[PDB]
C-alpha cells in the first residue's frame, strides 16, 4: 500500500500548491499520479483525509531530521545544541506541514479521521521537546519533581515554538528564527531555578 | 450602516457555531437577522468577508477589555500587572476570535479582503504588547537601543502568547493560562539584561 499512498500524496501536494484545496478534484489527483479515484478513496477515504495524511507525512519527515538526544553525536554537553540547530534549520525553511497542522487544528473538521492525525503529530512534538528538555536539569533532582518541571518547561517551549511559526508567516521579513530559538534556550535556563524553587511550595 | 452590520455578524456567529461554515448559507443568515441577502452582500461582499469581519469584531472587543498602559490605574509599578491580569482572564476564556484569526492566517484565502483584516488584527496585538513592554526596561536606556530590545521582547511575547492559545486548544485539561503568562513575564525579566548586553555588540 505504501508506494501508491506516497504517489497520491505527492500529486495532491503539488496540486494544492497550484490550485488550492477547493479547485483540486480527486480526478485532478488521478490525472497526476495515475491511480484511479476508486484506489484513492480506498486509501484515504476522503479529500480531507488526503490533506491530513499529507500533513502527517510532512511532520514525520520534519521529526526524522531532528536527532533524538540519544542519536545526537558529539559531547553530551553539546547534544542539546545539536538538536536545537537542526530545529532552527528546519523551522527557518517555514515548512508547509506546520501551516497545515495549525489550520487543521483550528478547523472544526468535517472528516472525523483528521482529529487523530492532529493529535498524533501534536503528541510527537511534545514528547520530542520533553526528551531534550530533561537534559537541561541538574541530575540530582528527584525524578517526580523533575517530571513536573520538565512538563512545564516543555509546554512553554512548545508554545514559543508554535509562535515562531506565526512570526515566520506574518512577519517573515523581520523574524530571525535562530535568534528566537536562542531566546527560548536562554528563557528555559533562567526558568529552571524559578520552577525548582516555586515547586518547593509543595 | 453599523447596526445592520452588528446584526448580520451576531446571526452568522450563532449560525456557524451551530452548523459550521459550509452549511451556513446567506439565506440562513437572512432568516436569522432579518436583512435581505442583497443587504448582506452590500456590507460584506462575500461569506468569507462576513467571517473575517466577525473575527475582527471579536478582536476589537478583546483588545478593548485590556487597558492600555496609560489607562491602567493604580501604582505605575503595578500597571504592568493589571494589564497582564486582564490578558490572563480573557485568554483563559479561550475566545473564538483567536481560532478564527489563526485559521484565516493559515488559509490561502480566496477572498482578497480577508488579508487586510488579518494584518490589522495582528499589528494591533503587536503594538499592544510593545506598549506595555516598553515599561519593563530601565528608564535610562538610550531610546534607539530600547526600540531594538523592546521589538525583540515583543516578538518573543507575541510568539509565547500565540502558543498559549494552541495549548488551551489542544491540551485544555493540562494548560494553566495564568501560569504560562507568569512564566512569560519571568522570561522577559530575565531576557532584558541578556538583550542589553548582546546588543552592546553594536
Ligand atoms: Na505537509
Ligand atoms: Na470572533
Amino acid at each position: 500500500g505504501e508506494r501508491s499512498r506516497e504517489s497520491i500524496l505527492d500529486a495532491t501536494e503539488r496540486l494544492m500548491a497550484t490550485k488550492g484545496y477547493a479547485a483540486t478534484s480527486i480526478s485532478d489527483i488521478r490525472d497526476a499520479c495515475g491511480l484511479a479515484p476508486s484506489s484513492i478513496y480506498w486509501h484515504f477515504g476522503s479529500k480531507e483525509g488526503v490533506l491530513a495524511a499529507m500533513m502527517e507525512r510532512g511532520a514525520q519527515r520534519f521529526f526524522a531530521a531532528i536527532p533524538t538526544w540519544d542519536e545526537a553525536h558529539g559531547p553530551v554537553e553539546q547534544r542539546s545544541e545539536r538538536q536545537l540547530t537542526e530545529l532552527v534549520s528546519l523551522q527557518s525553511q517555514h515548512p508547509d506541514f506546520l501551516r497545515l497542522f495549525y489550520l487543521l487544528s483550528m478547523e472544526r473538521s468535517q472528516d472525523p479521521a483528521v482529529a487523530a492525525v492532529v493529535r498524533r503529530v501534536r503528541n510527537t512534538a511534545i514528547a520530542r521537546f520533553r526528551d531534550s528538555i530533561t537534559h537541561l536539569l541538574p541530575s540530582d533532582i528527584p525524578p517526580g519533581k523533575a517530571d513536573l518541571v520538565v512538563a512545564e518547561l516543555t509546554a512553554f517551549a512548545v508554545a514559543l515554538s508554535d509562535g515562531v511559526y506565526f512570526a515566520g508567516h506574518l512577519e517573515p521579513d523581520t523574524t530571525d528564527v535562530e535568534r528566537m530559538y536562542r531566546r527560548l534556550r536562554q528563557a528555559l535556563e533562567a526558568l529552571i531555578p524559578v520552577l525548582l524553587e516555586e515547586t518547593h511550595h509543595h
